[PDB]
């Protein structure tokens, strides 16, 4: 009679489909996904430092907008601006804007330090209805508001030195009358001309004056400008009307920070990738959450499920 | 005696070439051609809805030059710019032309609406013989060539509230006379200045008297600006002098729309794949027609030919 | 008794380990290296024409400063822009530098032609000991500082048609001087204005009077500009002052021609491939030394060793 001795292999009732070179409906025993397609729905703040911006721009709490005290000299590895976020201070512009915000989120610090400017022969310290702190005239905090004192404006030529290790930005200012009289009632002279300048660049401009629409009931502008100033190099402002002073300098650092617009809620758990939608599990090397990343993250992918086999083709009996 | 029974396989008495892993040239029975390197020539003027600029630059067409009073408010999946296209107006500069060209161009129409701007106290509807139709002098059909109105030009300071849904984009420019006695003979003061302004943005030009090289016997220049104004937002217009005044706004769409340099005639036809070169079939998945596509196209590649094996090797007797 | 045959196949006592699809380590009888790590430390003066800056940027070569007159005229490959390189004449800047430098580095010729501009009523050839040669009083080679001559400073209103086969390019500036009594002193008039215009472009720029930090003792400045004339069109100057004039035009090439930052030496010797860490074979697909590359190089990539196996798996005795 002898034996029969079969060689085979196992098989599943429940196999899974898969795709490969020569056809894209293959059933295997088993797979597993490589596209990470789901998130929490809130950003975890660990273990990346998170500043939730609330109701303030990067570019708010940099100026000092009277909603963003609370953000005097924090540091973030991500800052979170949420779409609400309004100004309620002078109406501003800043041609360039995107890299202004762009340089300081990469920065990741509002560290400011105060400096001894010698304004001599003006006022200090001018305020706005339109920037109230409690109720009192106010202004941005960072910037220094200068007019006339007793109807005289001498020209500004002022040198602030960089004796330190590391770069500094400042922060400054033109102020954009919305008539020929009030430029005169502020400056008591029918122009300014501002010039900051370094060893090695160059800034001048010019007051525009005219109407502009009234926001929070002002139809005059500030348009803001930075400047960097390397160790070593020398700040010099020259001017003779509508300057918005610097107060000092920020800190400019190098390192891992960003920012990133995002509503999501920020959560106490732990997790490495952060996109708009939330947090992401980091395990696969593909998801289709979001281009947007912050992180340890999956590589962003069009493809909402990629199957990997882990088994045989599934023959079943 | 008993029998022989012989396994086999196939070949051709004409094989092909193809490249491997192993072997840059190895013979099979068959292969198919990856890569499309041939068009028509022409461009099939279906399924994507066609606009051939003939002699009109999009910028033209937009701001309405003698030669392309055809084009109003017409829309496109592609505009099609000529080589010979030329101007016949006044002449112009666009400071970021390309921004502009672009971002009509993406937008994909050309939909003008009119609107009553209040130009007290100045004369409207300038003129000149570098911009004829039928002979007549004429100007752009976009624009409005304001001048004194019996040597006054008073304070223009008119405002255009977007009460739509959608965004208004606004064309204007400024007259850069060429003299001092060109700049009083047309606006009554020894110079102008413009700021068009929103809730959100700013722009101030200055106009700058001087020779230029003669352009269709002009020696002065107009440079043409734009401004977005989006819904609950407000255009304000305060100017002295060398304005050169909006009509009325463009809509701005998004969707597929883009814009094509080049000479290809259009053809009554169809094709998906649009190139300069003219349409191309697009059942390959490269091609090596040109970079610049439109439409479902195969992608760009710099091989000119690619041959998929489709049979086994071929072993000739 | 009968015999025994058997199969089989080589090993090596030294293996190499190599990385598959389903193991990361796995012992082969042989590999190859596929990145190149290591470079010579010099940069081969062969076969690519390279133009060694020395002291001086390229951009200080265009202008002519005192320590580059060795330049004049010279073509490159790879112009090498060395970190010690400091300037020596009056200070200046260059609006979009990065620009005005990417260009010429890629036209790669400094082939200058001195044109005949008719620099009517003014004095020619202003120095300044900001700008020595030979302990004389001098200026950048390639430009012109004009003056007023007896107190008066005409309107310039210049043009050199270009009826050449080529484009020129012009170098040009305007200065920015420190006080109201320098401007007055140098051109005779309260301010200046400059217009440099062709058929298709037109620039205007404007001095801005006012102290800078001292270089080279001076706090006035200078700042650059540039405009290309295609054949057949016409550069127009047109100016009441400030101009710093130019000389004539340099010649404008397309071709492989570029610029590297490297402090690595010249050396005698043939190697294909350039990187700021001196010249590496280009015999391998891949390299890690630099991202920067000049030549026939292999691809950067982020790995210091990938392995190829060129033997089967090693299964010793
Ligand atoms: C189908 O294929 C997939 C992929 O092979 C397979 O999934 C794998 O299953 C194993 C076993 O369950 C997982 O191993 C676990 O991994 C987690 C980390 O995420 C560990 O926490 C687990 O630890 C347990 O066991 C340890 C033993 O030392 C203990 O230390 C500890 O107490 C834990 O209880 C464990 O190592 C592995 O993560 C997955 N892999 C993936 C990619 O999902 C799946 O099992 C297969 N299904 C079938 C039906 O065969
Ligand atoms: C070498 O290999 C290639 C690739 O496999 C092979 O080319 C293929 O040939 C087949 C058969 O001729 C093609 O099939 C045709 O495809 C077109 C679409 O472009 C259809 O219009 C054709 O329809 C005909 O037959 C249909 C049957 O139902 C009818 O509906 C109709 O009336 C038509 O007459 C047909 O399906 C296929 O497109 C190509 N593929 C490629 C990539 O070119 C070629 O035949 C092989 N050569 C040899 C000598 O073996
Ligand atoms: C492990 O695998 C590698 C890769 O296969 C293998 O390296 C190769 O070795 C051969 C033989 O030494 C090399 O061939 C030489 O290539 C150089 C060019 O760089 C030539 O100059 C050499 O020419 C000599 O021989 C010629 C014969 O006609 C003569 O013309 C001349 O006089 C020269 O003496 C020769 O062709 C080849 O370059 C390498 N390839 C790589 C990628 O390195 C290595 O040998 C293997 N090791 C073992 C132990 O098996
Ligand atoms: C130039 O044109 C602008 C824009 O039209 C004019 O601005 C407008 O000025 C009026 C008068 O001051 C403003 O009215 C105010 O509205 C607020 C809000 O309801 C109200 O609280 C005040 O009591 C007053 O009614 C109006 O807001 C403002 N509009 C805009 C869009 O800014 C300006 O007056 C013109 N200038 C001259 C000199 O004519
Ligand atoms: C750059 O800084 C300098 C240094 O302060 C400024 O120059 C100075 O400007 C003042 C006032 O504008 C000048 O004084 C005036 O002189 C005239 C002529 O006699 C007189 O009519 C005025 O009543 C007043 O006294 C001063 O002369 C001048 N100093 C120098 C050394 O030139 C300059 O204004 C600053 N630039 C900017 C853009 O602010
Ligand atoms: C400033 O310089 C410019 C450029 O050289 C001068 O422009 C030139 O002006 C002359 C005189 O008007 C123009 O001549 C005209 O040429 C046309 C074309 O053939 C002809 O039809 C007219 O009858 C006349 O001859 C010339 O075209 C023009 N050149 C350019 C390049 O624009 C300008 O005159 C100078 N201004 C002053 C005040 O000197
Ligand atoms: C921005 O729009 C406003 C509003 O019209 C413009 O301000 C107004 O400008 C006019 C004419 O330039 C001023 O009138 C002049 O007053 C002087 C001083 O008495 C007189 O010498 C002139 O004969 C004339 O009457 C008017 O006062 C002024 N209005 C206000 C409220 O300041 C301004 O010009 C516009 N800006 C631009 C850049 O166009
Ligand atoms: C406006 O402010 C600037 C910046 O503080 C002043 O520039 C400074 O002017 C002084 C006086 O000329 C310069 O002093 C010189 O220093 C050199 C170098 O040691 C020395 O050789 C000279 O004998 C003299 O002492 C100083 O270098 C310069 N500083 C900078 C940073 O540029 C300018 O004087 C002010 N203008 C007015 C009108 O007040
Ligand atoms: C653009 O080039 C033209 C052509 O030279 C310049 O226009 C000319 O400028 C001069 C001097 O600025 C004017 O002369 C002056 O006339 C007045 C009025 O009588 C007088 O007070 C002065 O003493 C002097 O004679 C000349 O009239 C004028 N020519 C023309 C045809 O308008 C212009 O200045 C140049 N632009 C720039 C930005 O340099
Ligand atoms: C994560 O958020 C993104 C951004 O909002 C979502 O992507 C958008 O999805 C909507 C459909 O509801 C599309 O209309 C938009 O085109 C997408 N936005 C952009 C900017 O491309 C996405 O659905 C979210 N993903 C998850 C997993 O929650
Ligand atoms: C399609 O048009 C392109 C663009 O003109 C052609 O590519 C050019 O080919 C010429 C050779 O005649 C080269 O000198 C140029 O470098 C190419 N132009 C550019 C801009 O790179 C191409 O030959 C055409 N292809 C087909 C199939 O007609
Ligand atoms: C070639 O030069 C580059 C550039 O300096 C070197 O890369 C730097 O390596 C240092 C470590 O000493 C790092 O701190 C820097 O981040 C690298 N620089 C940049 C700009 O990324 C590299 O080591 C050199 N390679 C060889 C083979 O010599
Ligand atoms: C098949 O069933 C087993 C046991 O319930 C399970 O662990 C495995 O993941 C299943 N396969 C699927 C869901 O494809
Ligand atoms: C943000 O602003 C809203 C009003 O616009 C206010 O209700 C809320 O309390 C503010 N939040 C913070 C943190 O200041
Ligand atoms: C301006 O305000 C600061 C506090 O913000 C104060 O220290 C300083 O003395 C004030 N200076 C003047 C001139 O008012
Ligand atoms: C070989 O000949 C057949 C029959 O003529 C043809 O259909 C096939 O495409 C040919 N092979 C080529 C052109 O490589
Ligand atoms: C375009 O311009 C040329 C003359 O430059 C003319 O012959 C042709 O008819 C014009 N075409 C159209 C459509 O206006
Ligand atoms: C300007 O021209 C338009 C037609 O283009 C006309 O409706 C309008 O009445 C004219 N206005 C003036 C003031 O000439
Ligand atoms: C093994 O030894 C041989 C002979 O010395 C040598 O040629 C070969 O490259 C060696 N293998 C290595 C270094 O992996
Ligand atoms: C470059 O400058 C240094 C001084 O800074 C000098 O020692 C050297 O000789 C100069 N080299 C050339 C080639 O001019
Ligand atoms: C200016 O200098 C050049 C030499 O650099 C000389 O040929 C020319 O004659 C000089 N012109 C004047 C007006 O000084």
């Amino acid at each position: 009679p002898g034996a029969t001795l079969c060689l085979g292999h196992h098989a599943v009732p429940n196999g899974t489909i898969v795709k490969t070179i020569t056809n894209d409906q293959i059933e295997v025993t088993n797979a597993t996904e490589l596209v990470q397609s789901s998130s929490t729905g809130g950003i975890c703040d660990s273990p990346h430092q998170i500043l939730d911006g609330e109701n303030c721009t990067l570019i708010d709490a940099l100026l000092g907008d009277p909603q963003c005290d609370g953000f005097q000299n924090k540091k973030w590895d991500l800052f979170v601006e949420r779409s609400k976020a309004y100004s309620n201070c002078y109406p501003y512009d800043v041609p360039d804007y995107a890299s202004l915000r762009s340089l300081v989120a990469s920065s990741g610090t509002l560290e400011f330090n105060n400096e001894s400017f010698n304004w001599a022969g003006v006022t200090q310290n001018g305020t706005s209805s339109a920037c109230k702190r409690r109720s009192n005239k106010s202004f941005f905090s960072r910037l220094n508001w200068l007019t006339h004192l007793k109807y005289k404006y001498p020209a500004l030529n002022v040198t602030m030195p960089n004796n330190e290790k590391f770069d500094k930005l400042y922060i400054w200012g033109v102020h954009h009358p919305v008539t020929d009289s009030e430029q005169i009632s502020l400056y008591a002279q029918a122009s300014g001309r501002i010039t900051v300048s370094t060893k090695r660049s160059q800034q001048t401009v010019i007051p525009n004056i005219g109407f502009r629409p009234r926001v929070r009931d002002i139809s005059s502008r500030i348009s803001i400008y930075w400047t960097i100033v390397k160790p070593g190099d020398i700040l010099l402002i020259n001017s003779t009307g509508n300057l918005i002073a610097p107060r000092g300098y920020f800190k400019i650092r190098s390192g891992k920070s960003s920012i990133m617009r995002s509503d999501a809620p920020i959560g106490k758990c732990n997790s490495e990738c952060i996109t708009p939608n939330g947090s992401i599990p980091n395990d696969k090397p593909f998801q289709n959450v979001n281009r947007i990343t912050y992180g340890a993250c999956p590589r962003y992918v069009k493809q909402n499920t990629l199957k990997l086999a882990t088994g045989m083709r599934n023959v079943p009996e």
